[PDB]
């Protein structure tokens, strides 16, 4: 009911869809400037029909999620709807400056809940005048079940539990976990990506022969390359930067070959090359060669 | 082809298994004593005829499978093997040794390979006069189907393909690595294990908490705790220190949480105690709780 | 002598109170506004109707070294001093702007120090007419006996020697620094409690553990974590994170509870909440039960 | 009770003392030879008398606390002791090998610590068959009021409690410490000594400077140079090896300057000349001057 | 050939000599405004008069090598070019705008290119419409052959090729190298001269010994501490940042004694004070008596 | 001036040219074995028929210096030496011994003097009646015209000022280092090599880019892995080494590639193969192509 998802981008579509599958949720899907929300939306209605068209889900549920997400600016959002899920740019900063009304144009009734993968819940929410609690989602946040919740310095336990019983209800494992530096989940697998790139970068092995070893050596789903293009290598290289900025632990840099790549525009999937080219095809290739 | 496994041990009978399940490749496996060999070959009987009791192997093969491997030691059975797969004692001089040994016995055609995990294929064949491989299998190597190939500092690019061809001859996946610690799966998957107890001993969640986080968002089969106490904890310890060593990174720093439990005896499931206690009823309890 | 104390705060406060206790030193006491420097006077007032109602300074005296500090602020009171002691806010351009204001308004002789503990004396003066040496006080100024006196880097020693003699003429002891980051004191003295909640985070030992094993064993007077909210953990936060930034070594790094405990808010008597909880009733409890 | 303390040396003389000093409680002062243990008990008896002709203890304490002392070796007198706690050589093995034999000659209820400061008493106590705790005292033990109570990763809370029980029973304050290297004096202390030599390596201060700085910037009773001349610089590098070896943390190399000290025989006070030359005269001179 | 110099500072006159040298080349030295741009041609030509008065250059050329430059603004000068060669400040913005406007003032198949020598290309050329190639010159840029050709992220293999048959052209060695910090000299040279000064700090050698010992011992025709001064001490303190930023490895940590020289406006010869005092009478004199 | 030569290795018999060839200097090159104590001076009169069948010296003075190096072995010679130099191997147990009797053979008045380029001069001089000091000659000794003199911790000045008389007395200039790992040149120059590895492991130039680059851009005479070939990389990995577990920073980390070629016994130009491979033909091939 009312739900907020300020970020219409990788993972707010996720959350959007996550809370608008379920009976009813109503979810506000807020970005930038108008187009961006709705190009949000778009490309999770043709996601919809295009899972209709392999016959996994019934049409008239398609569009009962899509007509229950309301695109547009934080305008459809701010008038006190619900508890709201930001879903911005990883940067204190903006997360920061954003919530500086999230708290204030909803009633102070609502509960004010960060997707940061790296931030400090402390410092987002540092002095609104309700507490600011951390949902933690993980794309695809509506098929991945676990919600990592972070309790903030002074955050009180009523904000906490009200969002641990709001996931069961979702079908979600909430999981309490202490604030620190990319929590739990983050702080292992993120690094796991980039040992893959420096092993890349040392002339150790190549792009696929990286990926292959990770799931027939480990069982693992995705290699850690395929993994990384999957986040969004941006998104991989702040939270390695968050690491190492908090810990001041040389443990936790990044590799430079993932920051060159950045720099250059080439994050994955979104971008349509990665540490693989993403072609029409829906193949994908090594760039390797 | 004729092919020898030093050692009898889990990856000696393991790899004379994924040797065994195709065609006329008759595997010498080998060990110290005799009484040994046979142990060895007497259970991976057992484990066959447990599985020809469950409708899914015919023993018309788990019986030409199991009479293709012969049991011994190295200069009774090795004088004409094209391939030895050496998996023995992860020890510097035993390895030397051996192949010492084995240099002055078999034919001046038969291939040299290691199936290490921590030690320099380089340092192995150093005295030797024909070229030295790494051979990496995966436990189970039955099953498993990645190979890393590890071509060190004077292994001909011709040696590495002929394992590259011996190994897909077999059904299993090869992968190419330039000598360097922890080649691939160990240098990514240790480090998360050790990141795991990191998160533990500095109180960021529970051992249970950690687990089911991993294996919720990030799909992962095991937890890596979990996983550590499966691989023992005595060769996590020893593959971290054998990466701060040959890197002397402070990167690769052993957990001290890690390093106390391997002095305690806790090495995990083969001990009863790891970071979960292994009841009787085979309950998994968390120390922790 | 004249010496003029930019800043009428707590330092502002003991290092006037320091000079004036002697005989010939008079004190101009200056700050930003009129009224907040003659604010800072009417507390050294008040602090002196005190000593002297315990019988432990008689009334002709407080009145005598209250009669040598005139309040007001600088450009009206500062052009004849002998002496300059900074005492304003931990801000480079702040002392920048101060020190090129009062190059123009001392005298050609008049000597230019500064209080400051992280900030780099030789940057602070850099496009000055005239040199600039640290007088590095310790709270309360008026009774602890050390001065360290930084020198710059282009600090002339002869400058150095008028800030000896200056320092034993009021009965301190001073210690020459080449200018370093935390000089000597702050650079052994903060990584100790630094290293107190590095102890505290891994689960080593409990708060009321930790401080009175640090006096009984190494016979402190005080325990590093009281000492921490004592100083205000803000204070130490930015003394470590100075330090790791000035020699870049992760050897400085800031344990990231401390961190955490100054994003809260938590920083120790000053907000009635650190590493204790400094109660109503002006007790002292550990946060830890 | 009785206490057999294993090793009469400076601190088992100390911790013999430390228990004999209540009225209830025997202890048997234990060394590898018989007549090393009856030298050992000469030499308190002999301070004592130092200290009745001073008049700090009457004549008829001091006989009675060295009649609650009997010397020997270790099986006569260890059978029938309710604790033991061994100050031998800080040597693994020697420790090892010397709980093991006790684990034979004690009885199943007596309880099992050790004196050790460097050495992971976790390990030391791996094949016992009973628990083993650490009983950290500090020297002088009969005057020192710390008592470090060191739990091992198998150490049960139980053998924690009662150490703590007769910690507080002999008039001592105990502090659980969870083992870790350096516990929580040594982790603290010597660091601040090891940044002391650094900062004088450095040029930032001379010797008298910085311990000066201390003892007046700190309120500490000992400069840090000062500390390390009394301790012995050579454990002091010992100890920093430890912290460097456990942790794999470059933040606690020890200082080169150190190093060279120690290989140069200046270890401070026991030798004559470390930071200080320890003149004939009972005066100090910094080697700077 | 035509080639825009964008840039009429100490390495834009260089380089604009370096391609004048050669003959069928015409230069364009553009600067913000006119006056100063035509200042930068005014010092090459005095630079050049020196010369033929020595007797080091006739006049035919002196004079023709400054015929083919032309100096003035961009747009009026660049829209015939085919190779553009940034030389501006050091600042990313900056250059990241100047492309912006010349990648629609220039023609199709003009070549961009940039000599930063601590900015990434990759980034510089983010958003273009055509690739971004780094040439890296060295100062004096007319006579010293090396010229770094960086290949950034999305760099095609024939741009680059195209600039290597640019350097032969004018009589220079090209090296490739894809971007990583510093390149391959920077990396190399300045933690050089960076441990220079860390082995001064430490007391292990004097100024005026580690140069001779560098120059004797390795054939170095310049030694590490008066190189840097030739540099600029803000330079290499630069560099050393940039290093350690962008590898986030302590290894390239700065030298603490070279960051108070370059607050102390210590720069080295171009401000006549560095590890030597260049003196009136133009020999240098070390620091260190 | 008589000078004991203590070894005729490759330093040996370069430290008794580089004394023989002045004019009063009689040396005895003393070795382990007298047969290959004439080894030695084999070597030197082979290599000297390319002095006179280069004929740079007269025979009258190219065999007076032949005829100053007098061979056998220690005890039977240097009984009235007046200084030592050892050049032995680089073994601390080996140097002692060696110096423990030449203090008992060789007169009072005899300096003590070793070439160690990793060991501790304090360390071997610490059970001696005479101070012990470093003479740190570099290969070819008769050549190269820098002396690093190694004062150690009880080393005093006056017996540093004499090995600087003798080292201008033979042609050379001496160089005052107090003693730390890798002294000056070696603390330097191996980094360099170090660093360009680590370039050419992580792709960013090819190995004969790399020394060109260097050699053009620097004005070196000799590429970095060029002279890692001619030092040998076997030497260049072990003062890396002493370099790390000296310091205890992972700033002097050994490239894991250079380990590998050690590994590989690829040391450089005297085994054939490095970074080049040397052929016969006095060429030299990078081993990239
Ligand atoms: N990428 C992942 O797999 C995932 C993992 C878990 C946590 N999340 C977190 O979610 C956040 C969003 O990142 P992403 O993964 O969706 O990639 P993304 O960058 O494509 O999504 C960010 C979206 O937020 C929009 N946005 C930026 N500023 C905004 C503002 N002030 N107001 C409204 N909208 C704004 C952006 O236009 C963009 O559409 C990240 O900060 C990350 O910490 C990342
Ligand atoms: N899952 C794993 O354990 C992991 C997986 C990848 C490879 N590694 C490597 O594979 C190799 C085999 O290890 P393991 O898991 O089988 O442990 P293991 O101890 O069970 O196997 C050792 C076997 O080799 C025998 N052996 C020892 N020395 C011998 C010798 N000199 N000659 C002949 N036989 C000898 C032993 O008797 C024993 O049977 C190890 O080097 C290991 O590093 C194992
Ligand atoms: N125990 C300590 O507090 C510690 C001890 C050593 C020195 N340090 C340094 O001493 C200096 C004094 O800090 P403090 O403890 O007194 O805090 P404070 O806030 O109480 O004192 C600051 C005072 O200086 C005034 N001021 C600010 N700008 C001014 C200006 N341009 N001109 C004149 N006055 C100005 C302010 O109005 C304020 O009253 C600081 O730089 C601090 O880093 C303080
Ligand atoms: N200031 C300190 O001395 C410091 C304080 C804290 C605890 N530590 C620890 O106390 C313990 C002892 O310190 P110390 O200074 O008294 O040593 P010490 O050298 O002064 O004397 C040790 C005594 O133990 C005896 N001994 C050795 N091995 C024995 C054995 N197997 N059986 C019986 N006796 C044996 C020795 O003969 C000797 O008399 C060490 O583990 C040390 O790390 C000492
Ligand atoms: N020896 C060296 O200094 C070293 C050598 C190799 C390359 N690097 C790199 O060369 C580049 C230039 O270095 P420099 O020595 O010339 O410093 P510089 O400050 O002297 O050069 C700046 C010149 O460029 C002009 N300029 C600034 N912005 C401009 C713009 N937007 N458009 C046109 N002109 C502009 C300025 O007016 C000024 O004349 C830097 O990126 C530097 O990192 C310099
Ligand atoms: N580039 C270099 O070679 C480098 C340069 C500076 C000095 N260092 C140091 O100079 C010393 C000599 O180096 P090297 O390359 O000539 O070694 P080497 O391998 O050439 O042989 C060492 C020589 O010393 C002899 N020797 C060994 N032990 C002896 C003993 N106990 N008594 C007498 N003679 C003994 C040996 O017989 C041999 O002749 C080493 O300590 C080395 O670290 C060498």
């Amino acid at each position: 009911m009312k739900i907020g998802v300020i970020g219409a981008g990788t993972m707010g579509q996720g959350i959007a869809k996550a809370f608008a599958q379920v009976e009813g949720n109503t979810v506000a899907l807020c970005d930038i400037k108008q187009e961006w929300a709705e190009n949000g939306l778009a490309k999770i209605k043709k996601g919809y029909e295009k899972l209709v068209a392999k016959g996994k889900i019934p049409q008239e549920k398609a569009d009962a999620i899509v007509a229950a997400i309301t695109p547009g600016l934080k305008e459809n959002l701010c008038a006190d709807c619900d508890l709201i899920v930001e879903a911005a740019f990883e940067d204190m900063k903006v997360k920061q400056t954003t919530f500086g009304e999230l708290d204030k144009i909803c009633k102070p009734e609502c509960i004010f809940a960060s997707n940061t993968s790296s931030l400090s819940i402390t410092e987002i929410g540092k002095g609104l005048s309700r507490p600011l609690v951390g949902m933690h989602f993980f794309n695809p946040a509506d098929r991945m079940k676990l919600i990592e919740v972070i309790a903030g310095c002074n955050t009180p336990a009523e904000t906490v539990e009200k969002i641990k019983e709001i996931s069961v209800a979702i079908g979600k494992n909430p999981v309490q976990v202490n604030e620190a530096a990319g929590f739990v989940v983050n702080r292992i697998l993120i690094p796991m990506i980039n040992e893959a790139a420096f092993i890349k970068m040392e002339g150790v092995s190549d792009i696929a022969g990286i990926d292959t070893a990770m799931k027939l050596g480990a069982n693992h789903p995705m290699g850690p390359l395929e993994l990384g293009d999957f986040i969004g290598l941006d998104i991989c290289l702040a939270i390695m930067d968050v690491l190492y900025h908090e810990t001041g632990d040389s443990k936790y840099r990044a590799c430079p070959l993932i920051r060159k790549m950045v720099r250059g525009g080439n994050l994955g999937c979104k971008t349509g090359k990665g540490f693989y080219v993403y072609n029409a095809d829906r193949t994908k290739t090594p760039v390797d060669q």
